């Protein structure tokens, strides 16, 4: 393969039991990976792989509202490798975002964007081959 950045609508917005499943490879000497819920030019949940802050590998959640970045989440537990497969899921829970990354449970993030039904798409970017995205309910 899908070209990357990716758009993938949600359509109706999520909604707990929507697990949203993303399958690709990360490039070699990947740099950043994000994925991005959006609310209209909000973004709800940015979930952003960093391969090399200074000389680290971190994920980071935020979220942006009015074009601003609010506070980070930050999490060193990093289950991506430079040109390996990964799958990350994402199962939308009551309170929170819930994310594993081949199968293995990661972080979670809590819902700062209330209007869950309004976060109707998903933008898919950064330094992977992107296989397939997509979503059901559980
Ligand atoms: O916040 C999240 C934002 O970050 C900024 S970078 C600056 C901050 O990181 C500053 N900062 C440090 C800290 C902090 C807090 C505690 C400890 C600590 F060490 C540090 N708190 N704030 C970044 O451009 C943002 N972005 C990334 C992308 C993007 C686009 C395409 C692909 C891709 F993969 C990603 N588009 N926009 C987005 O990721």
């Amino acid at each position: 393969p899908l070209i990357v950045p990716y758009n993938l609508p949600l359509p109706g917005g999520v909604v707990p039991r929507m697990l949203i499943t993303i399958l690709g490879t990360v490039k070699p000497n990947a740099n950043r990976i994000a994925l991005d819920f959006q609310r209209g030019n909000d973004v709800a949940f940015h979930f952003n792989p960093r391969f090399n802050e200074n000389n680290r590998r971190v994920i980071v959640c935020n979220t942006k509202l009015d074009n601003n970045w609010g506070r980070e989440e930050r999490q060193s537990v990093f289950p991506f490798e430079s040109g390996k497969p990964f799958k990350i899921q994402v199962l939308v829970e009551p309170d929170h975002f819930k994310v594993a990354v081949n199968d293995a449970h990661l972080l979670q993030y809590n819902h700062r964007v209330k209007k869950l039904n309004e976060i109707s798409k998903l933008g898919i970017s950064g330094d992977i081959d992107l296989t397939s995205a997509s979503y059901t309910m559980i």
